[PDB]
């Protein structure tokens, strides 16, 4: 997509249409071409299990990336890629780059992708205006296990309250609760305020 639908799908943090898979583990790519489905097992460079993306239809071209050769290289069996790299052409999924590459790469991705749409048609907005809105999209934590912290495992709570409770409980009884960062839209974040 492009234009206003692209801006909407970027700000509401939903799964894109033309989703492009990203590399899970840094390694050596083993591109086993199929009939109508590219199959690549990307051999790990440490010894881990083969992460395989399957059922990848032939609806789009491959990714033109740059390697040690210093030239625009198409994805062929023999190349080598690092963590967090699109394999085929399209747009990646923010919820996956989040976990793969930490919280900073998500904000980089979002600001860059929002600015490309506005810069294509020649509109100048400072980056400090999109950072204010991206800052509010990453403010909550999802509990995995609560232990004895008075939390329901699976809810969405603020980072400040989460760390305050985790510091209070360990200082007296002793139990750290679990939580991983999450990304929300602008409609689910507004309906979950404290008023």
């Amino acid at each position: 997509t492009g234009g206003l639908p692209r801006v909407q799908e970027l700000f509401e943090a939903r799964v894109p249409r033309g989703k492009a898979p990203i590399a899970d583990v840094t390694g050596r790519v083993r591109l086993e071409d199929g009939e109508r489905f590219y199959k690549i097992t990307i051999v790990p460079d440490d010894g881990g299990e083969e992460v395989v993306y399957d059922k990848i239809s032939k609806r789009q071209r491959l990714r033109v990336f740059k390697h040690e050769d210093g030239s625009e290289r198409v994805l062929s069996d023999g190349d080598h890629v690092e963590v967090g790299q699109q394999l085929m052409e399209g747009s990646a999924d923010p919820h996956e780059v989040l976990r793969v590459q930490g919280p900073r790469e998500v904000q980089i991705h979002l600001v860059r992708e929002v600015q490309e749409v506005y810069r294509a048609q020649g509109v100048s907005i400072h980056d400090k205006h999109i950072e204010v809105i991206v800052r509010q999209m990453l403010r909550r934590v999802t509990i995995i296990d609560s232990g004895s912290t008075e939390f329901l495992p699976g809810s969405l709570i603020d980072r400040a309250e989460f760390e305050a409770e985790n510091r209070r409980v360990v200082a007296e009884g002793g139990e750290p609760a679990a939580g991983r960062p999450v990304l929300m839209g602008i409609t689910k974040a507004s309906l979950a305020t404290d008023s």
